[PDB]
């Protein structure tokens, strides 16, 4: 059974829930519609089971990388936002919640990598990769370090990889080709020489991982370190005076890390969509909306144009946008998995020695367009 005549949204329990529960009250207030807002657990798993019998909530909040799924089941109704609500938010946004040419959702947040450093031991951050093994010699002759970061999962190190050619699949015509894979192209071999080479001239340890690293930083032993939004507050305890920027560039071109939108669908099973339209264009997406959930929980950047003009008098807030429109949309096609773990693998046998670059890539890129 749906409902009719009323909106229940879905929306995990670390976003600001209680924020999206006020947008609802002045809908309310102006409609006379009754808007409930739910935060269960594990809800992303909960929603492709009930949603196949035609149930669960009109609205599904989550990372646009899920709604592949859901699409590829019928779960999602196609939106139709004119040109005129489009041109609203940045035109990258809405390649992020397309499957098979069609709409499936609105762009709500961007979240993506950026460069984090510490402005007592380097108050100005370099602009390339090129200079990282140099500033680390100098650095090293006062027992600091240059940079450590993540070296386990591919997330963390793609960007360095990317930035001179690498990519999952490509996109073209609002479509993904799941034959163009390109982790075995000359640039990717480029990132990844580049990265090993840094292991072997000791200014990287093959294994450090997400807690060495953040550790690292936060006690000031080490200048720089590349992370996302959701590493912010650890660092505001630490009392480390940092700073968030662009990415640094390899071989002249800019670090693309992937980039995660957060996203706003609708159940196929709704028979208030036209309620749902409403709401979130009308409503949420606006100034005041936003506003009102970023208060309560900090939505990092955000697609609205006009107020992520406002929020990147933030420095930290602009990094990441900048870092996001210079990145790569995660693929939310179900070959992405293969992606990650044929890329895991080649990453750590070329850091480890276990391979060379040439050969761990080249197998990769082997298996995944198998
Ligand atoms: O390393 C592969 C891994 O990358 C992504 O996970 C990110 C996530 O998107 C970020 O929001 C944050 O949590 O860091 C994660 C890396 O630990 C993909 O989302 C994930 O599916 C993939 O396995």
């Amino acid at each position: 059974k749906i409902e009719e005549g009323k909106l229940v949204i879905w929306i995990n329990g670390d976003k600001g829930y209680n924020g999206l529960a006020e947008v609802g009250k002045k809908f309310e207030k102006d409609t006379g519609i009754k808007v409930t807002v739910e935060h269960p657990d594990k809800l992303e798993e909960k929603f492709p089971q009930v949603a196949a019998t035609g149930d669960g909530p009109d609205i599904i909040f989550w990372a646009h990388d899920r709604f592949g799924g859901y699409a590829q089941s019928g779960l999602l109704a196609e939106i139709t936002p004119d040109k005129a609500f489009q041109d609203k938010l940045y035109p990258f946004t809405w390649d992020a919640v397309r499957y098979n040419g069609k709409l499936i959702a609105y762009p709500i947040a961007v979240e993506a990598l950026s460069l984090i450093y510490n402005k007592d031991l380097l108050p100005n951050p370099p602009k390339t990769w090129e200079e990282i093994p140099a500033l680390d010699k100098e650095l090293k002759a006062k027992g600091k370090s240059a940079l450590m970061f993540n070296l386990q999962e591919p997330y963390f190190t793609w960007p360095l990889i990317a930035a001179d050619g690498g990519y999952a699949f490509k996109y073209e015509n609002g479509k993904y080709d799941i034959k163009d894979v390109g982790v075995d192209n000359a640039g990717a071999k480029a990132g990844l020489t580049f990265l090993v080479d840094l292991i072997k001239n000791k200014h990287m340890n093959a294994d450090t991982d997400y807690s060495i690293a953040e550790a690292a930083f936060n006690k000031g032993e080490t200048a720089m370190t590349i992370n996302g939004p959701w590493a912010w507050s650890n660092i505001d305890t630490s009392k480390v005076n940092y700073g968030v920027t662009v990415l640094p560039t390899f071989k002249g071109q800019p670090s693309k890390p992937f980039v995660g939108v957060l996203s706003a669908g609708i159940n196929a099973a709704s028979p208030n969509k036209e309620l749902a339209k409403e709401f979130l264009e009308n409503y949420l997406l606006t100034d005041e909306g936003l506003e009102a959930v970023n208060k309560d929980k900090p939505l990092g950047a955000v697609a609205l144009k006009s107020y992520e003009e406002e929020l990147a008098k933030d420095p930290r807030i602009a990094a990441t946008m900048e870092n996001a429109q210079k990145g790569e949309i995660m693929p939310n096609i179900p070959q992405m998995s293969a992606f990650w773990y044929a890329v895991r693998t080649a990453v750590i046998n070329a850091a480890s020695g276990r391979q060379t670059v040439d050969e761990a890539l080249k197998d990769a890129q082997t298996r995944i367009t198998k």
